[PDB]
């Protein structure tokens, strides 16, 4: 048995959902109390009978708050996961200076007396939109024990990722005139190893701003996504391979099937 599977069976319905199975709470870290980072808000569950759960760090991108992201933390949280939204030192951050953050919000989360009994700190992963997106991709690229990496529209100078070994999902918007799929996402999902378990998904008819308030379909595989790497959860494959029938995707690649033991 695997025993960091938590919460009910899922249904394509939980995973759409606003608010998932667990119940949740919030705590500040202000930037005085955020070392490394610019402070967060920290979403978790607050149920611990089922056990510790997963974290997971969002950075927003360049010129932006953490309130650009912020919808993303109790809609994670609840399926499961400690999840902290950070603000940037400064929102003129750029993409690696973004990793290093990412990195520090979860090494924060070590130690917060809120929340510190309520994660597994071996099981951690990143996200964030724009260059937020390209801080999870470096942030994977020097810690390769993170367990998932999901850049949302991510921006990059680097375009190559051959030494990720975290595995990957790539979210681009059809049409975003930012950080164009062609430059970037498309090139960073075609440069991860192909032996990676990774997917790319592009959202149909979607800007770059489409991370900036409630998306479901990006959600509902992130969600997915972080309870099938996060947490190993086999049930939540059903929903990756074969390739998603929603028409907010344009576009699906993927690895499928995933590697597990
Ligand atoms: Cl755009």
């Amino acid at each position: 048995a695997n025993p960091y599977e938590r919460g009910p069976d899922p249904t394509e319905s939980s995973i759409e959902a606003v608010r998932g199975p667990f119940a949740v709470a919030q705590t500040t870290v202000s930037r005085l109390q955020a070392d490394g980072f610019g402070g967060g808000t920290i979403y978790y569950p607050t149920d611990t009978s089922q056990g510790t759960f997963g974290a997971v760090a969002i950075s927003p991108g360049f010129t932006a708050g953490q309130e650009s992201i912020a919808w993303l933390g109790p809609r994670i949280a609840s399926q499961g996961f400690v999840v902290i939204t950070i603000d940037t030192i400064t929102r003129l951050d750029q993409p690696d200076s973004r990793g290093r953050q990412l990195q520090a919000a979860l090494d924060h989360l070590r130690t917060n007396s809120v929340v510190r009994n309520r994660i597994d700190p071996n099981r951690m992963a990143v996200m964030g939109h724009s260059m937020g997106g390209g801080g999870a991709l470096s942030a994977a690229a020097q810690q390769t024990s993170l367990e998932a990496a999901i850049p949302l529209q991510g921006w990059h100078t680097r375009k190559q990722w051959s030494s990720v070994r975290t595995p990957t999902l790539v979210v681009g918007a059809e049409l975003d005139t930012i950080a164009p799929v062609s430059s970037h996402s498309e090139a960073f999902y075609n440069s991860l190893p192909s032996d990676l378990d990774k997917a790319y998904m592009e959202l149909r008819g979607a800007s770059h701003t489409v991370s900036n308030t409630p998306d479901t379909t990006t959600a509902k595989y992130s969600i997915a996504w972080l309870k099938r790497f996060v947490d190993k959860d086999l049930r939540y494959e059903q929903f990756l391979c074969p390739a998603p029938d929603d028409f907010a995707i344009s576009e699906y690649r993927s690895t499928c099937p995933f590697h597990h033991h």
